[PDB]
């Protein structure tokens, strides 16, 4: 039976860390599974500081096990996810898990997510497909995954190119891998990073203030993520403002809050003049994260506008 | 066959003559309001339309507003809230360009004029009208960036389907719109402020403490999940809402509701939670609701009931 | 607290000791009335069902139905058009055997008793209560082979979501169920034979042929597109409508309604097109309107109507 | 310029076949296009004799063009494009293209379908991801494309595994690539066959007469389809008629009416007891066009299920 590492996060998802055993005792029949408790937040407060850790922590003791299943809040899971599928090196099967219930509550998802979780990072076959996140019977690449409902267990949904595979009596049938660059294909080696460029997000919508775009511009953040309209658009005063921070050297990347689709180039803005990015189908939050480490890499925007394309 | 008022808020989306097929099933009137893209919409454009629909309703059988599609999720919903006509007023826009292959405008367009003209349209609020489909203000939305099928009520469903030029209508929309609200815009010249801050891993509070500095009269959270906030964020707008400001605890993702009775204890923090309105239409509810109260407890009902 | 009776078809979806919390919301009393796997559901059951809730509605104040997923979105559509209650009437089932991890049965029971439990589900036709959704018997359909929240109304949307006990109903169906509907099935032994036949390529003339044989009273294609037939079974259904058999064009496809005034000239051939009814479910109502009448025209009403 | 094939098989789908570049003019500055007229019918009337003369055509034109679109009607081109998906052995890209409003119709969707179709069948990076189907700006694998809604242009989904691709302003963004094996990867010759084995269809519903299965079984079909509620499950009749046809040489495949989620093996059925084959992700339809296929090689159940587990 192959050993599986369970790194958790936050509270439990079944039923310490070093409980889960008891609490889902078939997973005994599938690996040997050991556990350590990397914090203990809520992901509504997940942080760079919990990511450059998780990072780090799998890349150094990828050697020490066969795979690993991250227990994770699903608020950020997909932010998360992401990081990991852009920063972890170990090619080995790293597989995010969380709960839509309680996991004392009636009919609680938990205990067969983690169940599944840990069969996935047990399976051969998932391992180079990047990081993955297991929920409700599938499995989900972390760069397309995100949170499509507040509370339905099946929230989670690749939703722009569908999942990777589906589980069924403990067996997966793998259709499909991502082709975007993942794990040891990307240049962004976090080893030796204490911090991470500060990226911060900005919402449009009609008559939108500008004053949040401005407080990041005046504070100085390397970044800054537009949460568009339609295709990427921006009301014409968060325009105004992130068009002169774009000048003076800030990186502009315009995603979307449409829920689907990519932001495209070559639409309704002028990416080239304004030295604006756009997103592809990555939404503001996933931007975030290849843009901050983009960012640790190069500060031009034809070249981030490249690695948009690329990862 | 029926008068209908086309007013335009942007350019053309076809192109009467355009669509010389209108003439077969409405006499159509058209005023242009304003010529801006929808991603620049605006608070003086929603009174406008509503002062302009409320005055107009009896000269008219109905309304078809054209309307970039970027915000008109926004505008259908104040309209829903704010427009006392209850003949059909429908909101319709086009995902390609007029001039492009295949364009979707001129369809849409027509399919508006049927349902603004259709009898049984009348009385089930504001409409959407997008890829032969009838959607409520409420609940219709964006849900992608480039396809000409993008708008969808994504919690509820639509209300009814075009079929060679008929609806069979099987629903309308139970909470409270047009003239079951209370929201009267027709004396106002502005609107309270209201702003929309994203949560995120690692959020900064500073764009909810600049809105706070500047004396914004609510701020709707895009939450992480279930409505939930980054603790920085947490921290600034639970000092707002004690300070005079109204918190609408909203949801970044796409789908279902942010609850009453989840993580975070509304009551303790004075906070209102949104339901299944997403941020931008949470924030049209709160502005409209800071019309007429700043009291937590009564914009929560107001949230419950339209 | 409500009286509400459990009629079981099948098996344990939990396990009212398996959920003790129904105590909580309702005073539960349970009567097996037949013990199979809903693959096998057949027009006996069905009878019994509608009779049985018709005969105790005076003695309950609502009615929950555990009941296989695979046919479920048959039998409650059936029900929804022949009992005559107006309470609640709630089905409910699992998609994960009852001891299986994370088995969603329990908090689908509770959910359901729930519904049946709360006074604003009254007179909105029988209703199906899976994933922390209510969904109506007419649209709800099994739309996945394996996932819990495989029940989905595809065409206009759940009714109702479930949180913490309580329901936000925002929809109610339009379509004319229970008490509304003309179908009476009290003294009623058995039902008219219709059954259904596939389309697709190449496709065989023989089912349906076999079905005419038979003498069967009615036929459901499920069609492609459209409600489109391949030559050969068309030519056969042709025959059939004129030689006493009613035949109803559905769609094999998932979503969306077989329209009158498409490819087919329905009233040349004597066809009815079954709207937003797939293929099973336009079967139920064909057969309820069998009971009625043999016209094309007039069953077009019926499908117009219910 | 490439130069791109286009074998109509019905009417036109914008604005005979020669007169498309007149039709859809901007089709010039993207490829050097030839129309051929196939046969000329509605897809409901679709057939085996089609289908062999479009997978031999192809296959025997490979050489003369640098990529193919055919013109379909859109009621079967999810069967025609897995039957190609299955017996093209050319690996240039073939595409398959229709159009959900008449082409006289407001707003037709035909034109800029056959635009992307054409964009698609001449982008390199088309080749050897099977035969695809493009609608309403989406690149879609033959294997899992259907038709989900009635009316709807969007119609066309990958409803298990997701698009391919997405079109934006004529180029492409292909993240994903069928994982079954397709086109020059099967064993499925059909350049010396006149006939394909006959396979029939039959539903499953409430009280579900045994007729229809009977009536093919007494036909001498070679094989049956299962509609099954659920995972694959039959009507007791319907499975007794099954059942006693297995023992007796007919292959039967389980798939489901249900339009999403495979019919899996290791559920309700015993298929090992009783000869049964499940189809996994294949509708009826589908399943269909691979039942054929392996009638052609074996009638054995076990390498039928393995060709169900393959292609
Ligand atoms: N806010 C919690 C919700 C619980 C959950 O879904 O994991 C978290 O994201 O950690
Ligand atoms: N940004 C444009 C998009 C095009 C349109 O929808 O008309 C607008 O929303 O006005
Ligand atoms: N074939 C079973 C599936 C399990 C269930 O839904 O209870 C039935 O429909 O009865
Ligand atoms: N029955 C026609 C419909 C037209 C179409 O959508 O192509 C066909 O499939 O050929």
């Amino acid at each position: 039976l192959p050993n599986i590492t369970i790194l958790a996060t936050g509270g439990t998802i079944a039923g310490g860390v070093e409980n889960l055993v008891n609490a889902v005792p078939q997973l005994k029949d599938i690996a040997n599974v050991k556990g350590e408790q990397v914090v203990n937040i809520g992901s509504q407060d997940m942080n760079d500081n919990v990511w450059l850790t998780l990072a780090k922590k799998i890349n150094t003791d990828c050697d020490k096990t066969d795979g690993f299943v991250i227990t994770h809040g699903t608020d950020t899971m997909e932010e998360t996810a992401y990081f990991l599928d852009l920063t972890v090196k170990c090619d080995k099967p790293v597989v995010m898990v969380g709960a839509m219930r309680p996991s004392t509550s009636m009919s609680a998802d938990g205990p067969f997510n983690l169940y599944n979780a840990v069969v996935t990072a047990a399976d051969k076959a998932s391992a180079n497909r990047g990081v993955l996140v297991v929920m409700n019977d599938t499995v989900l690449d972390g760069r397309d995954v995100t949170k499509t409902n507040t509370t339905d267990v099946a929230t989670f949904k690749s939703v722009n190119y569908g999942p990777l595979g589906y589980i069924h009596n403990g067996k997966i049938d793998y259709q499909r891998t991502p082709a975007r660059k993942h794990t040891s294909d990307t240049p962004f080696d976090v080893s030796k990073l204490n911090e991470l460029p500060k990226v911060g997000i900005v919402y449009n919508y009609a008559n939108a203030s500008d004053l949040p775009a401005k407080a990041l511009v005046d504070a100085g953040y390397d970044g800054i993520v537009s949460a568009g309209v339609g295709n990427g658009n921006l009301y014409k005063s968060v325009f105004d403002t992130l068009a002169t921070a774009a000048k003076t050297g800030t990186a502009v990347v315009r995603s979307s809050r449409v829920p689907t689709g990519a932001t495209t180039q070559d639409a309704e803005v002028d990416d080239a003049k304004y030295g604006f990015v756009a997103s592809g189908t990555l939404n503001p939050q996933k931007a975030r994260v290849l843009l901050q480490l983009a960012l640790t890499q190069t500060k031009d925007p034809q070249q981030i506008q490249q690695i948009f394309n690329q990862y």
